[PDB]
């Protein structure tokens, strides 16, 4: 359906947007620049090349134009590449918020500069792991199914499920990209709101009552907060699609339908414009430079435009 490609390219639109927004933002804002934002700005740039590279690519992947097989597996394999590039560096941020909660007092010595440049190079050399496994000989591209070729000689219709093999989506890629992140941002997200539920019953024995406490208790509540956005999100928007793989490998009696496939694919790709874009929001100092940046853009651009009195 083109009402597929279009919610698609939507989509496309608001992850560039959106992403670029929290990039400026970083980039103009100077009490914006921590080590904490190096990993927001991460994601936020692997989220522009879902935007602008991996959405379209994953069009084409249901368009079913004829490609030479490899080729059309090259494809696909660079959607789960840029794909998992989010999500990795979308748990980084986690991980990064579960050392600042539990650990506070040895953060800064511990969370350097150098060291989050590597736990970055590492989720990229993870997604390219993961995503060009099909390429190494992983693949369904010792049949090419040459009924449907009208394609000419030696070309497929370029379909995900016909080149990409399910048991390598099942295995290897759910649980390598979806479940076992998902899985520690929940267990990183329990561990905040347990840190916070400790501190608030520790201020109701009030032996101060406290005030160095009282905003402990408030970064911990903040961080509880933007953990559950984080999951939850991140729980409705790839859960679905990854289900549904393991709906047509685990289950070969029982597959599902066309407009159900779409919706699941369409709910994958918005988690990059709302991961770490709603993160980013809730902190008050990203908010204002937003404010800033667009009031800024739309006054310069309305102005040749407003006349004077006479
Ligand atoms: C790292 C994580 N990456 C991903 O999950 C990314 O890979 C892609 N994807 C992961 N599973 C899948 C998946 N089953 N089908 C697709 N499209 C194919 C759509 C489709 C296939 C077959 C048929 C029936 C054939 C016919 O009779 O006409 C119709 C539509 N893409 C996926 C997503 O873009 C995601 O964002």
């Amino acid at each position: 359906s083109s009402v597929y490609i279009t919610v698609e390219l939507a989509i496309a639109v608001l992850a560039i947007l959106g992403n670029v927004l929290v990039c400026w933002a970083v980039w103009l804002n100077s009490n914006l620049q921590n080590v904490t934002n190096y990993f927001v700005v991460s994601a936020a740039a692997a989220d522009i090349l879902v935007g602008v590279l991996a959405i379209p690519f994953a069009i084409a992947i249901s368009t079913g134009f004829c490609a030479a097989c490899h080729g059309c597996l090259f494809i696909a394999c660079f959607v789960l590449v840029l794909t998992a590039s989010s999500i990795f560096s979308l748990l980084a941020i986690a991980i990064d918020r579960y050392i600042a909660i539990r650990i506070p007092l040895r953060y800064n010595g511990l969370v350097t500069g150098t060291r989050a440049k590597g736990i970055i190079a590492i989720c990229w050399v993870l997604s390219f792991a993961i995503g060009l496994t099909p390429m190494l000989g992983w693949n369904n591209c010792g049949q090419p199914k040459e009924g449907k070729a009208g394609c000419g000689e030696g070309q497929v219709a370029c379909l995900f499920e016909d080149v990409v093999p399910m048991n390598y989506m099942v295995y290897f890629n759910f649980f390598a990209c979806v479940l076992v992140p998902l899985l520690l941002m929940l267990g990183v997200y329990l561990r905040i709101f347990l840190a916070a539920r400790r501190q608030l019953k520790q201020m109701e024995s009030q032996p101060l009552p406290g005030e160095r406490a009282r905003s402990t208790l408030q970064k911990e509540v903040h961080a509880a907060k933007s953990l559950a956005i984080i999951v939850g999100l991140f729980a409705l928007c790839w859960l679905p699609l990854h289900i549904i793989n393991c709906f047509t490998f685990f289950c070969p009696d029982c597959h599902a339908p066309l407009w159900l496939m779409y919706l699941a694919i369409v709910l994958s790709h918005t988690n990059s414009v709302v991961n770490p874009f709603i993160y980013a929001y809730r902190i008050r100092e990203f908010r204002q430079t937003f404010r800033k940046i667009i009031r800024s853009h739309v006054l310069r651009q309305q102005e040749p435009f407003k006349a004077a009195a006479a």
